[PDB]
């Protein structure tokens, strides 16, 4: 139809690939995964529009809880109808629940209106006013994250109730429209040919060949011979390496670095040896290949798409077989398998096992009882299946089979033993499917938490359809915030040749599920496209006028009928809670940092001042590595919270949208260090010595009995801020990436540089947030002393979920970040958590760090 036409453009249009391209590819198994997920998200897509209305509520609005709440006090809160002007503001309790407080509001209504009402507060939900959320269940108000802030900030909460009718029509109004083991001879290759390669011509080309198992060798690297730089380099010479084919794993990759020697790197490319039905590949292969920034293991097994420009090798797979060869179905592995030898070994060695198995480095021998004992491992170690995998001879189709019997009848594992077999050392497809059914389990609330990390993983993957692109696609299609970021982590990435093809693919699958959603994400697509012509013209302006100029100028864009219509009425990409209704032109502005950010303001009647929200975008910079860093200071806020610890940290939003573009949360009522540190005369602050300053600063915002909040406040952000900086290496701190809310906290900004880059970053104390600490005394022990048992609280609760913080950061090795790209750079938080230490061992290293920085300090 006319209707399916215009989806596929409008879809073409939000992604930033034109549908056609995936036809044009004449690819099998671009057009199998087009089909099946399409099927797969039309199917989550019928069940979605049948919800009841409260499911409804949990797919379009998931319940934003406290930490505490997961798995007494007065309380003014003001409740309206959906409609109506009229509001009625009552007392209730942080303990009461939302139904009492419904309950309330229709005695209320019932009375004002004359009528004994028809309505029970089970027909009934509460929209936090003017945005995208709502307080439901059975939890006490004081658990919903919108109340616990409004205690905070002291600010009323604003509800509407909405009744059900309401929450169906608005279901209804976005619904979709209407044998190998025989095989023993060595395995080999013809390398043929290259092609456009680029080199000194006084130099020779060589091509290193290594078969891989994620980043395991199967064999030796073998290399060809040197023939004389040319454009088309000729080898046509065969290539054996030191493995029978009967023992190739399913998952093994051939991997090609082409060079130069007199080393000079020119290029590489990558093949997986079996295709995606599994069929043993034959046959000549044209390997487009990708320029090197020397064989590159962890690298796409797709071709470069640059077909014009990118050099290219030719290879030739020998038929090993007058008919087709396909890897052995799993019950022909599980019969293999079952037949093995049980481990008999004495009470000494038990104890030896035990003593490894729960210590990741081992000896050769370490390595053979592990093996031997493999069957103890399933039935009294389960957890320890990573150990038990690395140590599996992955180059011997015998102990594979053995070792795909055991993981076949294997215990579900934790979450946090699953995010660890999701990484590239596991790259065996039923070991990543058995990872995906442990981590099934996850919480909404938790698969937020590691969305990030998860969509990097896909960057490993071999094949377009996959078990963790079905598995996030079916929970983005059960979950509109869930899905919401899905979309921006692939969309902010599809400028990027080697992720665009599968990344596009998951994105348009995601559409077919939510014609709806499709619609809001354009919507925010075209707000950023305007924000990007905007800010373009503000880079320029701002090198030829002066800044009220520029600022003017860039008023009078967005005054214009095209940019109020695109830039008004959306939801915001960094929260699609917040809706930004309403753009205030007049406070909106531009800050004199290099790229020129744009400050954007919005406004809401219908929110009131909560309403009033900011977003700043940033064009010219990569934001990937600030929103990680971002994300896991969040993540540290909600460890601390889970042990009863309230930092009262500023996670606040940042998300790339694009190539080196993205949005920051802004934070209102907030300043720079280097700000209020100015000392600028005539101003409530102004002091008799610079490091009264802040304190002042303090004061006026937090007059008479307030001020001791804010202090406390101050001394709390302070302490998580001095844990995060150090446990993550946050460097190149100074007053003005430093910000200061006037409630008091204190907060990072602009994280330009981690983990130390290579140089130990030190625990960082400084004297001017020192002197606030104390209260302004010279001499308070009482308060310092108090704020190192918060650093010190605050470092051993992270050191308890070390683990956690090194699973996440292996899994973002995918992401290519210049600061998180080898080993050293994970060493540097191994360090940090000291976790192969004792905890009386780390806490005592942590003690010197901080006393170190203490008296670094008192040089001030
Ligand atoms: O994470 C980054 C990365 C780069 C620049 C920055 C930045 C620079 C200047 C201002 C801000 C604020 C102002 C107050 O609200 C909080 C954040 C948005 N952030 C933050």
């Amino acid at each position: 139809d006319r209707v399916k036409k215009l989806i596929n453009s409008q879809i073409s249009l939000l992604i930033g690939k034109g549908l056609h391209e995936f036809d044009s590819l004449r690819d099998p198994e671009v057009n199998d995964f087009r089909t099946k997920m399409r099927q797969f998200c039309e199917e989550a897509a019928a069940h979605r529009q049948q919800l009841g209305w409260v499911e409804w509520l949990q797919y379009s609005f998931p319940l934003q809880l406290e930490p505490s709440a997961r798995g007494n006090r007065a309380l003014l809160v003001n409740v309206k109808f959906e409609g109506s002007e009229e509001s009625f503001t009552f007392q209730v309790s942080t303990k009461d629940m939302p139904l009492a407080l419904m309950a309330c509001a229709l005695r209320k209504k019932a009375t004002v209106f004359r009528q004994p009402l028809v309505e029970q507060p089970e027909e009934y939900a509460l929209q936090v006013n003017g945005r995208h959320e709502y307080l439901y269940g059975n939890y006490p108000l004081c658990h919903f994250q919108y109340i616990c802030s409004c205690l905070h900030s002291g600010l009323t909460p604003h509800l509407t109730m909405v009744h059900s009718s309401s929450i169906l029509a608005m279901r209804d109004e976005q619904s979709n429209p209407a044998s190998l083991w025989s095989l023993e001879q060595p395995f080999s290759i013809e390398l043929i040919e290259g092609r456009k390669v680029n080199a000194d011509e006084r130099m020779k080309l060589v091509v290193q060949a290594g078969l891989f198992h994620g980043n395991e060798m199967l064999c030796k690297t073998v290399s060809s011979s040197e023939v004389n730089v040319c454009s088309e380099p000729v080898w046509k010479q065969r290539l054996e390496f030191d493995i029978s084919v009967c023992d190739l794993p399913r998952m093994a990759r051939l991997c090609f670095a082409l060079y130069a020697v007199v080393d000079c790197p020119i290029a590489w490319a990558n093949l997986m040896l079996f295709d995606y039905k599994d069929q043993l590949k034959t046959g000549e292969r044209c390997l487009y290949m990708w320029p090197s920034v020397l064989l590159n293991p962890a690298g796409t097994v797709r071709g470069n798409p640059n077909t014009e420009s990118a050099a290219a090798l030719v290879i030739y797979l020998p038929e090993v077989a007058p008919h087709p060869v396909y890897f052995p179905a799993l019950e022909k592995i599980l019969e293999l398998g079952r037949h093995g030898e049980r481990g008999r070994i004495t009470e000494e060695e038990q104890l030896q096992l035990r003593e490894i198995l729960e210590r990741g480095e081992l000896y050769e021998h370490e390595k053979d009882l592990v093996w031997k004992m493999r069957h103890e491992v399933q039935e009294h170690f389960p957890e320890a299946l990573a150990r038990l995998l690395l140590v599996t001879k992955w180059n011997k189709h015998e102990d594979v089979a053995q070792m795909l019997y055991l993981l076949c009848s294997w215990p579900e594992l934790p979450v946090l033993s699953a995010l660890e077999l999701l990484d590239f050392s596991f790259p065996d497809c039923y070991v990543g499917s058995f990872a995906i059914k442990s981590l099934r389990k996850l919480t909404d609330d938790e698969l937020f938490q590691y969305l990030l990390q998860l969509v990097q993983v896909l960057k490993y993957e071999s094949y377009l359809d996959c078990e963790l692109t079905k598995f996030l696609l079916g929970r983005a299609l059960a979950n509109r915030k869930i899905g919401h970021f899905l979309f921006w982590h692939l969309r902010s990435e599809m400028h990027v040749p080697s992720v665009a093809l599968r990344f596009g693919l998951i994105m348009e699958a995601y559409c077919r599920g939510s014609t709806h959603h499709m619609k809001v994400l354009m919507k925010q697509g075209e707000a950023l496209s305007k924000l990007k012509a905007l800010n373009d013209f503000v880079k320029v302006s701002s090198q030829k006028t002066t800044k009220p100029q520029t600022k003017e100028m860039m008023h009078m864009c967005m005054r214009q009928e095209t940019y109020m219509e695109a830039l008004s009425h959306l939801q915001s990409p960094l929260d699609p809670s917040t809706l930004l209704e309403e753009v205030c032109v007049e406070q909106c502005t531009f800050m004199d940092s290099k790229m020129k950010p744009l400050w954007i303001m919005y406004s809401s009647e219908e929110a009131g001042s909560a309403g009033n929200v900011g977003i700043i975008f940033k064009n010219g910079d990569d934001l990937r590595q600030d929103m990680l860093t971002l994300q896991m200071i969040q993540l540290m806020d909600v460890l601390w919270k889970q042990e009863g610890l309230d930092l009262r940290m500023t996670p606040y939003g940042c998300l790339p949208t694009g190539d080196r573009t993205g949005l920051i949360e802004v934070v209102l009522h907030s300043d720079t260090i280097a700000n209020i540190q100015l000392n600028k005369s005539n101003m409530a602050a102004t002091a008799a010595f610079n490091k009264d300053a802040l304190l002042n600063w303090l004061k006026s915002k937090n007059p008479g009995e307030a001020l001791d909040r804010a202090i406390e406040e101050f001394t709390l952000s302070c302490a998580g801020y001095c844990v995060a900086t150090y446990v993550l290496g946050i460097g190149d701190r100074h007053s003005d990436n430093i910000m200061i809310r006037e409630s008091g906290q204190l907060f990072h900004i602009d994280f330009g540089h981690f983990l130390g880059n290579r140089e130990r970053v030190p625990f960082i104390l400084t004297y001017d947030f020192v002197h606030v600490i104390q209260q302004g005394k010279t001499n308070n022990s009482e308060k310092f002393e108090r704020f190192r048992g918060y650093c010190e609280r605050a470092y051993t609760i992270l050191r308890r979920h070390g683990l956690l913080f090194l699973h996440l950061f292996a899994l973002m090795r995918a992401a290519g970040l210049p600061e998180l790209s080898c080993s050293k750079d994970i060493q540097y938080l191994k360090d940090s958590l000291a976790l192969g230490k004792t905890e009386e061992e780390a806490l005592k290293h942590f003690r010197v760090k901080f006393n170190e920085a203490l008296r670094e300090s008192w040089k001030t």
